[PDB]
């Protein structure tokens, strides 16, 4: 509960909600509808507390921004591309090429659509 961004998940018979954790509260995507948002690529933030139905992955964190862009982003309702295929991902993560807090919002926003879709594969 400072300044720590971990990855955390909720899981409602076997389909998991990604977020980040800072503080008592829990970053992510603006969707009760993966479908959709997949199919669309594009979604906002929200920020909701912290429950003890997350669980956190201690040794995951996406440490890829500032968290004062993504409060701005929640407040904003912005709503970003969260489609950024696996080339793009590691371009972003592995290269040096400059990244925006719109793109890196974006990047950390593809990685919790991704895991949440890759959970609801039966």
């Amino acid at each position: 509960q400072n300044r720590m961004m971990k990855l955390a998940y909720l899981d409602r018979g076997f389909y998991k909600h990604y977020g980040i954790i800072v503080g008592d509260h829990v970053y992510q995507l603006d969707s009760d509808d993966i479908f959709k948002t997949a199919l669309t690529g594009k979604a906002k933030f929200t920020k909701t507390k912290l429950t003890s139905d997350w669980v956190i992955e201690e040794e995951c964190e996406l440490d890829y921004f500032r968290i004062k862009y993504l409060e701005s982003a929640v407040d904003s309702e912005h709503i970003f591309s969260v489609d950024k295929n696996c080339e793009t991902i590691a371009k972003d993560i592995f290269g040096t090429h400059t990244l925006s807090q719109h793109q890196a919002i974006g990047l950390v926003g593809t990685i919790l659509l991704t895991a949440g879709l890759m959970s609801t594969i039966k």
